[PDB]
């Protein structure tokens, strides 16, 4: 494979450590540059975050209309949504398209502590089927990403193969799996990443993470046209170009991925 030799060039000009898995629901066969090393999930897990909210609904034990209600007190840094709505509160619903499309890092917390904290969240993930991905902490904590610490990390494989259980397997309803997939497909915050290297007639769901050590993700489900989804994680971190150069590292990825499907 030329892929893997691809991102071995790309990986080297990053100067740090690089991720990919790519999962193809069309054939089921699945592509791994360090897809089996752990790396920290920063802000991607509020996807899972968001499914187990939903497997909740689905089990009738939360409402995607409840409110919650919370106070300056609970705000953390980059929350560009929660911090507006602390006068009339906000929906699990709310919560949740903030957590996803914005990263809202109060709405993540929020939304944790009406699951029952990140040990609830690694228990639904080993529930179906993941065995790998953990949540040790809350926001902002668990953005560190020290090089050697395990915490609230997850690896490319792993994230991809809970990403296709997620969003077209048969843990969420049918509802549930939509739901999810229409908050992927309205994130803000990766025009600079996966997106910008995809064909545009291709739609796209994804959620980016961004943390310490140079550390700058985005996964995602994209749609060819008229085409089975496939399932890509690229994970970076240790990296040490600048904050664009790290988000063109993700873009020559999808751009390389498409190549490579072509």
């Amino acid at each position: 494979a030329a892929l893997s030799e691809q991102l071995a060039e790309l990986e080297k000009r990053s100067g740090g450590r690089l991720g990919v898995a790519v999962l193809d629901t069309a054939t089921g066969r699945r592509f791994g540059y360090r897809g089996d090393e752990r790396f920290p999930m920063c802000s991607t897990f509020k996807a899972l975050l968001a499914a187990a909210v939903l497997a909740r609904v689905d089990q009738g034990k939360e409402n995607l209309d409840r409110r919650i209600t919370y106070g300056k007190e609970d705000l953390v840094d980059y929350s560009p949504v929660t911090e507006k709505h602390v006068g009339d509160g906000m929906t699990v619903a709310e919560l949740c398209e903030a957590a996803i499309t914005y990263s809202d890092n109060t709405a993540a917390n929020l939304l944790l502590e009406a699951l029952g904290g990140p040990a609830a969240l690694t228990a639904f993930l080993r529930s179906i089927g993941d065995n790998v991905t953990r949540l040790d902490r809350w926001e902002p904590e668990l953005n560190t990403a020290a090089p050697g610490d395990p915490r609230d990390t997850t690896t490319p494989a792993a994230m991809a193969a809970t990403l296709r259980t997620l969003l077209l397997g048969d843990v969420l309803s049918p509802a549930s799996r939509q739901q999810l997939v229409d908050w992927l497909i309205a994130n803000k915050t990766g025009d600079k990443r996966l997106r910008a290297g995809l064909p545009a007639d291709w739609r796209v769901g994804d959620k980016t993470g961004t943390g310490e050590h140079g550390t700058t993700n985005d996964i995602a489900v994209i749609w060819p046209p008229n085409r089975a989804p496939i399932l890509v994680a690229v994970y970076l971190t240790e990296s040490q170009v600048d904050a664009d150069a790290r988000d063109a590292v993700i873009a020559e990825v999808a751009r390389l991925v498409v190549a490579a499907f072509h």
